[PDB]
């Protein structure tokens, strides 16, 4: 088996390529993002040890998500050539 | 097998090509993403352990999501050639 | 088995490549993320030990995300080549 | 197995590439991150010890995130080549 | 096995390249990162001993955040070549 990905490219290009070639919780031989970028991700009840709130419990579950927040990101995984690339507010 | 992805491109050009061969919970040999990015993701009650409120529990569950929030992303995952890309507000 | 990335790349490109070839919680021989950033993440509840909240408990549970936050990035992750990268706010 | 990544690149270029080749909580033989960065991650209530709140307890939980907080970051994780980078505000 | 890099770049090139090969909490023969750079990281309550708050015990959690701070940071982790970089506030 051959891989011919990318050769013979002259000029002015910009190119993103990736390959990988292969041939209570358990996960085995896996791989989950080559390029991975996340913002603002959030999780809040999962995998809870075994017998959770075992005997004669009671609670007040509350999350406040409220304020002000700017995310300002340009050109995030994504290359250019021969460009103009600004932010201006 | 020969893998004849990308040859003999001249001039201008933006690409993304992405190539892979392959010839309570539980999983193996998998792969989720190679390019991968998520914004703002929530997952709340999920994968709770054996025997989840074993005896006699109450509870109250209460989640609040409101706040002013600015997305301002540009160009993701996604190349340019001879361009002109702003954020202008 | 070869494998054929990039090559005669003549003038003014501008590329992102990356390749890997292989062939209560337990994982065994995974990769997350070769290429990997993260801005604000937030994960509260998760992974306690055995036999949570024993015996006869009772919790409050409060979360303020109130405040006024900039984020300012520009070319995170992406390569540029005779390019003109500014932010002017 | 030969692994061609990258030969014959004449003038002007901006690259990155990476490369790697492999042929209660409890991980073996992995790698997380070759380029990593991330800012302001927080986690608050995750592996604790076995039994937690063994016995007859109560808690009052607050987490306070207001505060005026402003990231200026240019060209980040992103090379240049005969470019002109510049934060004028 | 061979690993063929990078060869035969003639000029004005900017370049960054890694490789590896490789053919309560427990952890063996892993890397976390190569590159590895954080600004403000935080970690409240993870990993407390065997049995916390082992008989009778009742807390009061308070953590304030709220501060003027400013991050001035450019060219980090990016290589440049022909370039002119300024931070000009």
């Amino acid at each position: 088996l051959m891989v011919k990905v990318l050769d013979a490219v002259r000029g002015s290009s910009a190119i993103n390529v990736a390959v990988h070639v292969f041939r209570l919780t358990t996960e085995e031989e896996f791989v989950e993002g080559i390029y991975k970028v996340e913002i603002d991700t959030k999780s809040y009840w999962k995998a809870l040890g075994i017998s959770p709130f075992h005997e004669h419990a009671e609670v007040v579950f509350t999350a406040n998500d409220s304020g002000p927040r700017r995310y300002t990101i340009a050109a995030l995984l994504s290359p250019y050539s021969y460009s103009t690339t600004a932010v201006v507010t």
